[PDB]
């Protein structure tokens, strides 16, 4: 519909110009159907255009897959958010871990686990040593500090009862049921032709390996698969696998509140209608990566349909954004191979979705 076309082109054209974005793909999900848009270059040097089959690094949008996979493990009865972390990692004997649950890890509330795992932390024994030596700044369940080392550990522990690797669990329990057949934690050689380069300060870059990278920022996907991901989270009851349907719902439950935002598993939520300044200004890393006190939602509120549900994501060379409103059957995916500022992403998305609702 030309409505959607005009709204998308009027918003995204100046965005690409202002932010000097080499390549971009957008999907609008409207009344149960996807509409796709593409611009510019997946590979500047080889003049490869962005297409609907181009793979982008999702970066920290990957945490929404980790949260849903954890939700599925809960639904299967393999894990409980109320479980002690030591239940699944008994070698974690240092006393500061008493009272830190899987809920705390999944929601960044364990007491100040760091944003990044240190570069020097490679092996399973390096990781154990790192968490054993870590000293919390706050008591558990009092402060939120967005952190790869928190939900990354949640994801690694959540798959342990299944006996599967994190990648294998993700493939079998999330990607394959939802027909995300071009979504990868490790891009296979046969798919490299579609893997866009990211651009950082003009240099072509791909994400480098890191501990817990798959769990915190490691998924790559196409605009078509990401539209399917949005539709799956918009309407979980259409999903025929029972524990996956349940796990999607659990990831949109409201566990903590800070300001006007609610923390789910990976996803973040606000009541719809939102104040746009709240979500735009709130997506700035100055707010999004800051330590903030949280109020427990006791017990957590089940997924609220009248919500703005969203997640920003980045790697060194890529910037992504996903947002949807279940009440309105409406969503958007924006995938770019430049890590450009979060408020510009959310501003564009709110202009498009507000116009269409
Ligand atoms: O290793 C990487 O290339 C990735 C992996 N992405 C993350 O870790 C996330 C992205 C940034 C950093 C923490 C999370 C974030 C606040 C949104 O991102 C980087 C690293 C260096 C510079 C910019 C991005």
């Amino acid at each position: 519909p030309q409505q959607i076309n005009d709204i998308v082109h009027r918003t995204i054209t100046p965005l690409i110009e202002q932010q000097k974005i080499p390549g971009m793909a957008v999907a609008v999900i409207y009344q149960g159907k996807p509409y796709y848009f593409t611009w510019g270059y997946a590979d500047i040097a080889k003049k490869q255009p962005v297409t609907q089959q181009t793979l982008f690094e999702l970066g920290s949008v990957s945490k929404t897959f980790t949260g849903v996979l954890g939700g599925d493990a809960i639904a299967r009865g393999e894990i409980k958010l109320s479980d002690p972390t030591t239940k699944y990692w008994p070698e974690l004997t240092a006393k500061q871990w008493n009272g830190i649950t899987l809920l705390h890890l999944a929601t960044y509330t364990a007491g100040g686990l760091p944003l990044q795992v240190p570069d020097e932390v490679k092996s399973s024994s390096d990781l154990l040593r790192f968490y054993q030596n870590w000293q919390p700044a706050w008591a558990p369940g009092t402060q939120r500090l967005y952190a790869n080392s928190s939900i990354g550990l949640f994801g690694a522990l959540a798959v342990k009862p299944s006996g599967l690797s994190f990648e294998q669990a993700m493939q079998t329990r999330v990607f394959q049921p939802l027909k995300l057949n071009h979504t990868w934690i490790n891009v296979p050689p046969a798919e490299e032709k579609n893997y866009a380069w990211g651009y950082r300060e003009g240099k072509a870059v791909h994400v480098s390996p890191g501990a817990l990278d798959a769990e915190a920022y490691g998924v790559k996907s196409t605009i078509e698969d990401m539209a399917r991901w949005v539709q799956s989270n918009l309407k979980p009851l259409d999903i025929n696998e029972k524990t996956l349907q349940q796990g999607i719902q659990l990831a949109q439950s409201r566990y903590w509140q800070t300001g006007d935002m609610y923390q789910g598993l990976g996803w973040e939520m606000l009541d719809w209608p939102v104040n746009p300044d709240s979500i735009i200004n709130g997506s700035d890393n100055k707010i999004a990566l800051a330590a903030r006190p949280v109020k427990a939602i006791t017990p957590p509120t089940p997924a609220v349909r009248a919500s703005w549900v969203h997640k920003t994501g980045a790697t060194g060379g890529f910037g992504s954004y996903v947002a949807f409103i279940p009440e309105k059957e409406l969503g958007i995916v924006m995938l770019a191979n430049k890590n450009y500022p979060n408020p510009a992403r959310v501003d564009a998305a709110w202009q498009i979705l507000n116009a269409l609702q």
